[PDB]
């Protein structure tokens, strides 16, 4: 069967906590007051949950409610549990209260307010220097969480917010966040299709933090190419060959067979024989000025299909990339 993982940096940072700490099961939600809040308008819904903008009355502040759907309500004490260990981390969105909602009696999380977009909205007209200051932004929460025993599982474009007018970034839905515990096989169907792992995508169960490097990754290639999204699969199964017409066949074989991974047969027909392709062939006139040696190094160390071989958050943040960014 598959040969077991184990993440190389944070391994047993549960092991070594209270219970009380990671067995989200246990804890006892000290539940809030529904009528703190006033909702103005419905800033979008998702398959998982509905989203509105808000005031608190209590103290007059904006405030950003998310009220989670019958289905999502299952694993809320895990959410709640990730959001309070993380709180006050850098650019991590600050969980304020915990309601139930007066009509449907659904958990609703209160946030604090972030002014400005979607990362989604803005990553596709940024400057080089910019590209640099927003990653590292985002690797501040990363190596957080990272290092609180906890992978976000869903890193996007969507759930970065980012205040442009005040160069500030929030790291946000950790709906799908999990705690890392070594040895632990988890749920392949998490994170949006375009910035799934190679290990989610041949089902390889024992992940850990290094799945939200490559999701990093993903975003990273989009921006310095003007390229969304970078792996444009239809499927999960074309995912892993529009990942495989860049980074070649050669090395998802090495891959599958270092960690003994059983492909599945449908693979057979559709991966081919694909050359590890040089990162230059993504550059134009039009993205040029966005891409530097520097950048594509930093981008080959985050999109390798072995998820051991991926810089971590903090190694990340020692690429020569960032030097030029202001510290
Ligand atoms: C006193 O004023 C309020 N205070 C709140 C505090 C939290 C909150 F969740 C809603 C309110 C709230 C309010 O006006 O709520 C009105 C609606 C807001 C939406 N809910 C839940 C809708 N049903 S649902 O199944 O929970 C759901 C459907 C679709 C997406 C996500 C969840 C029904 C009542």
């Amino acid at each position: 069967g598959p040969v077991p993982s184990r993440a190389r940096v944070y391994t047993d940072v549960n092991t070594h906590r209270p219970s009380e700490y990671w067995d989200y099961e246990s804890h006892v939600v000290e539940w809030g007051n529904q009528d703190d809040y006033q909702l103005v308008r419905k800033l979008g819904r998702g398959k998982y949950s509905e989203v509105f903008e808000a005031i608190n009355i209590t103290n007059n502040e904006k405030v950003v409610v998310k009220i989670l759907k019958p289905v999502a309500a299952a694993k809320i004490k895990r959410e709640i549990k990730i959001l309070e260990n993380l709180r006050g981390g850098p650019n991590i969105i600050t969980l304020a209260d915990i309601v139930k909602d007066p009509v449907s009696r659904t958990p609703a999380l209160v946030f604090e307010h972030v002014n400005n977009t979607d990362f989604k909205q803005l990553y596709q007209t940024l400057t080089d220097y910019d590209i640099r200051f927003y990653m590292y932004e985002i690797l501040k929460a990363l190596d957080y969480c990272h290092s609180m025993g906890i992978m976000h599982r869903d890193v996007k474009p969507h759930n970065v917010m980012i205040d442009h007018e005040h160069r500030k970034l929030r790291l946000i839905d950790w709906g799908l966040a999990e705690f890392y515990h070594p040895g632990q096989e988890y749920n392949v169907r998490v994170a949006s299709r375009y910035f799934k792992g190679p290990e989610l995508l041949v089902d390889y169960q024992m992940y850990d933090y290094s799945l939200d490097m490559w999701s990093l990754g993903c975003m990273l290639a989009s921006m310095i190419f003007r390229k969304e999204p970078f792996f444009h699969g239809h499927d999960n199964y074309d995912q892993l060959v529009r990942i495989a017409k860049v980074l070649g066949t050669e090395d998802l074989y090495d891959y599958i067979d270092k960690y003994n991974i059983e492909l599945d047969p449908r693979f057979n027909d559709i991966l081919g024989r694909h050359s590890r392709k040089r990162w230059e062939r993504f550059v134009h006139s039009e993205n040029q000025h966005l891409v530097s040696p520097e950048a594509l190094d930093f981008l080959d160390k985050l999109l390798r299909y072995d998820h051991q071989s991926r810089l971590t958050a903090r190694e990340a943040m020692e690429h020569p990339y960032f030097y030029t960014v202001v510290k």
